[PDB]
């Protein structure tokens, strides 16, 4: 769904057609200008940060596994006459439709019996999913995965790719997969009984020598060596695949270019009228394509256990009964060919749509994790209250699109309630502390991180405990579309806090909200302050994340209640503007303004520049030549948003109906 | 009748087409949120179970035996001209109709004489019944039956499959039957005198190679090895079967799929004009598709002796008189094709219609068994007063439909008073003791159950004496639509047990009604209560079921005087998500509230999900409006043009609609 | 208090700490609080008269 994911990008940013990705890691952000103004009891001070880079990091590494499941049928492309006055498939009219379009009327009773059983299981989403993955393996087939490389690196702790991904070796993306080929047989017209558990698809003219090899490899098993996002393990779709081609198919060549896969997809969709089936596969890949690099070491807990990708079962009966597919197809929405028309024009745009989607999900799960398990809307019952359709199960895409609705605060709508794709909320839905394996870089590691072994040596491999899941990403593209108090991602804001009395060289902050505001100010001024949690006896630091220049309360790494002892004597000066002061006095007022946003992308510690021309808009209106909006709002999936209502605690988040 | 069985299903239940059954046991039910409360002089203790599963276990096994009986003729199908004003065959118009036809002139006088006997032989219910069973045998053929498997187990008593079903070998449903084929001869139109005691049917065009194999096996003896419900014992319907098909009958293929049986049925109903015959066969199979696993150990008395199935004799004389069947048939009700049209569209919906019917019957036979013989509407005379027709004998479908009418509280209407199918009320009407076999687990069994021995070592085969039949199923689909105080299936309920501090926990229940509600609500709260009768000296436990989680008064297994001593310092916490009664003092007040309902099904201790399209309520009007429409768009290939439009680039072309 | 906290409560206010410790003694409960800054201990049972 192009028009949906295209809306998530910020109004100022309009990306160009091509993007030459040449690495397994891409930073994306913006260069903003901050105009700070400070006032306290001592006096006033005015400064200005001329260039500030706020960015996340996203990679092409994510452990996933495929399962074949049975899902709903997509009834789009079938002729409009077989459907009655309502949006329902009548078997009374299928008998009539097949009868009028043949001379041999002996086969009508047999044809109707088989058609009735097959039409209620038609889904080509799993075939297009694999065909799309083959396109990007050939295009970006020069990305290197080194086993003894770094995953996260702060200075105290470190995670290698040996950990998080065991049973892996060093390989390029083209060298990862060695796909076998399934038998692409020809369906001779005259066969009366459709062979069971084998799909048949239509084709335009002669099946090319290259087109055979693509369809053969798309249906086969995926068995990777290196952990890659677009080369994840998938079960075998089918053994055989019939093709009702008037001209006979040619034998498989063995080799194909990425350009040849586009020609295979464009023909397969046009012949079968499977435009809505492609839209499902497009959204399903937008989830998987890229995975987040964690903000802090604790945010690696999300990516330990392998998330399951629900691939629908491959079934189709267009090859057997080509009478059912004619020139007047049935569609629910009039904008039902937009997603394919967008991809075929601008293939590399999927990267930006993928980054936009996975950001929105992992940002909002930062809030859902902090919700107490004694309210109406909680981690267990947030999807069920949101959805207003009838899917098979609240899994895959339904979970992800619910989180996008909660982020943007708008009603998202799909034509069919499809439940296919990655489920992320697995690490969240379990009342157990997660054991992230880490490497010790400095001797003073146990003071900061909640480590098992309290005495360590540089080189030792230990384990750290994570109870509450912290935010994996900070808002960048979705910055200021709706501002929560937790992130505090405002354009303009006036922070007011009262400074605690400095007894010896230490200031006690008993309250939780005041402590968050204090360290948030001192960070924007650019003062590396270090405080001691009195309950646990572990040191917290506002400079936890360098990439995103902000302080979240989850950097304390202790759910519950505590009091902090801030060290006011050892306040280091890392980055100093003219605003920056060391000695606060009385009531601290900081008023900042953010202006002059401009998007910038970094890859392999150099600037990554966009190539090609400017993207012209392709989009169809609500009506072509349709008079009355026959609402048909019974079967269509609808996802209602939730607004965060702030309360006194500040540690707990709460959702309400707007 | 699809219509009346559809209304039995709950409001929240939204069924889909396909149901992938892969076992011989299904736990259908619903998930509800129970808000329990315990109020006392000391204070209130609140609990909340967010997902409480109330289930009824249903199996695919059950001993049945078919017998060929004489039943009324179904006159729906014959041309409307030969019928008089009253609605009976006016012989004289038959002789007129045969004379003005395409019949051989020398046969008219001899055939007209036979008409008086042969035209009143119209009942195809037996053939359609067997052909429907062949459809489901080949569809769900992979289900297994093990000999030494657990039929029932409640901890104390165990009942194996060897006990109830001797002469039983372990085998799959597909490998159970080995059906021999009956002769399908071609009717010679130039036959001198019609052969009575040999049925002759009509057919459209040519009898296919697979249709011969299906009709051959349908009119044959069912001799099963494993006691399956859809493969029970049936006698040989007929030896030979004539088929008036001018196009010759092809010889038997040998093999056929489940889709080929649907092809055979749709041709047979259409040619013979026998829709009311199919409606009778649909309701017959709805009774005897699935049998309920007994709720308690002593509720196995219903399934000891084999209940007889009444199959009406196969008799059809359409082959001899082709002229009398045409396109203008005589029918009583206008909605006479609705039952077939429903089955062809949604075959797997019969499973839901079957469980709805047996749950309605076995619930009502529960509270019919607890009435004294000295009454107006009693055990023996509950069918006679309800029935306002003229059936041959009050058996089969009449006894099952009258029990459904009592449950729902509505008027059930059928077009013909047909008396065919299973008779359930067999063990009830006998009014004698039934001896169910049991294998013991513990050594302290015969205190609880009314056993034949008083001391029994573990692993011994004993006998339980059941006098009054307890309810076999708890109401789940019919929950709080026609509520009785016996089952106590309310949304809101409360009980007030009155105790004084002078009593050291010990309470005596003089009333029987509130004893039942106390013991039931304590089990929702997850507390194992063990009462002891003061008069007799037996013991009862509220934990006497692992499906519903309720206490019915028939679990006492004795009718006498009510003096139940419950000691409230021996209450043990058994389940999870439970409220604790540590030490009560004064008057106790228990209460619960069920708020929302969600349909759930379980199989092999895993969730069984419904897949496929959205099932609609098919009406007679929804198809015949498309017949009124006719697709009246004159079938004329009108090709509309597209004017090319030039813009800035001129290299690429752009087409407009006008 | 929230369920995420495993029984442990921090009294930032001095006024309601006094009323909590006092009413718990009427109810016959021996509470022993510990100050986080200094590291001393206080017990509500510090009298046998009032």
């Amino acid at each position: 769904m192009s028009s949906l994911l295209n809306s998530l990008l910020p109004e100022y940013f309009k990306p160009k057609t091509n993007l030459n990705i040449n690495s397994s890691r891409v930073q994306y952000g913006f260069n903003a200008r901050i105009d700070m103004q400070y006032e306290d009891d001592s006096g006033t001070r005015k400064g200005s940060r001329p260039n500030a880079f706020m960015s996340n990091t996203v990679a092409f590494i994510g452990n996933y596994e495929g399962i074949i499941v049975d899902d709903i049928p997509i009834l789009d492309g079938l002729r409009a006459d077989i459907f009655d006055t309502h949006g329902d498939l009548d078997m009374g009219l299928v008998e009539d439709a097949l009868s009028k379009s043949t001379m041999i009327r002996r086969n009508v009773p047999t044809y109707t019996a088989y058609a009735s059983e097959l039409l209620y299981k038609r889904n080509l989403t799993s075939l297009f999913y694999n065909m799309l993955r083959l396109y990007y393996i050939k295009k970006w087939g020069s990305i290197k995965y080194e086993k003894d490389a770094i995953f996260y690196d702060n200075g105290h702790a470190c995670l290698l790719n040996r950990q998080l991904f065991p049973k892996s070796r060093d390989a390029s993306l083209e060298s990862s997969l060695s796909l076998p080929e399934a038998e692409i047989a020809m369906l001779d017209p005259g066969l009366e009984f459709p062979e069971e558990d084998v799909p048949a698809i239509l084709w335009h003219g002669r099946v090319s020598s290259r087109a055979t090899c693509i369809l053969g490899q798309a249906c086969s098993e995926f068995a990777p060596l290196a952990p890659f996002s677009i080369a994840h393990y998938s079960p075998q779709l089918t053994r055989k695949l019939f093709v009702n081609a008037p001209a006979g198919i040619e034998p498989s060549s063995g080799r194909y270019t990425h350009e040849d896969v586009k020609d295979a997809i464009t023909i397969l969709v046009s012949a079968n009228q499977a435009y809505t089936d492609f839209e499902a596969a497009y959204l399903m890949l937008a989830q998987t394509l890229v995975s987040p690099v964690p903000r802090t070491a604790e945010a690696s807990a999300w990516f330990i256990n392998a998330g399951m990708v629900n691939m629908p079962t491959l079934s189709c009966a267009n090859g057997y009964y080509p009478a059912l597919t004619n020139v007047n197809p049935y569609h629910r929405l009039d904008t039902w060919k937009d997603t394919l028309n967008h991809w075929v024009a601008y293939p590399d745009m999927l990267f930006y749509h993928s980054v936009a989607m996975i950001e929105s999900c992992y940002v909002e799960l930062g809030n859902v994790a902090r919700v107490s398990d004694s309210d109406a809307i909680n981690k267990y019952t947030f999807t069920e209250l949101s959805v207003q359709g009838r899917p098979v199960m609240n899994r895959g895409i339904i979970v992800d699109l619910t989180l996008v609705a909660m982020r943007t605060g708008r009603e998202i709508s799909l034509p069919y309630p499809v439940s296919c794709g990655l489920t992320r909320t697995d690490a969240l839905l379990q009342g157990t502390e997660i054991h992230v394996p880490v490497v010790v870089k400095d001797i003073d590691m146990p003071q900061y991180y909640n480590a098992i072994d309290k005495d360590v040596i540089e080189g030792q491999e230990t384990v750290i405990k994570v109870k509450q899941l912290p935010p994996a990403m900070y808002p960048i593209y979705t910055y200021g579309i709706n501002t929560t108090e937790f992130y505090s991602d405002h354009f303009e804001d006036q922070v007011q806090v009262e400074m605690a009395p400095i007894d010896n060289g230490k200031a006690v902050f008993n309250d939780a909200r005041k402590f968050s505001k204090f360290m948030s100010i001192m960070r924007m001024m650019g003062n590396d302050v270090t405080a001691t949690d009195l309950v646990t006896g572990r040191k917290v630091s506002n400079w936890a994340d360098n990439s995103s220049g902000r302080f979240l309360y989850t950097d304390v790494k202790y759910e519950g209640q505590t009091a902090f002892l801030v060290d006011m004597d050892t306040v280091k000066a890392r980055d100093h503007c003219w605003v920056s002061i060391v000695d606060p006095n009385g009531t601290m007022n900081l008023s900042y303004k953010m202006t002059n946003f401009r998007a910038a992308m970094f890859s392999r510690n150099k600037p990554l520049y966009m190539t090609g021309g400017s993207v012209r808009t392709i989009a169809t209106g609500n009506y072509r030549d349709a008079a009355e909006r026959l609402r048909a709002m019974d079967e269509t999936l609808r996802l209602k948003p939730f607004k965060i209502t702030e309360k006194l605690d500040f540690r707990v988040a709460a959702y309400a109906i707007p």
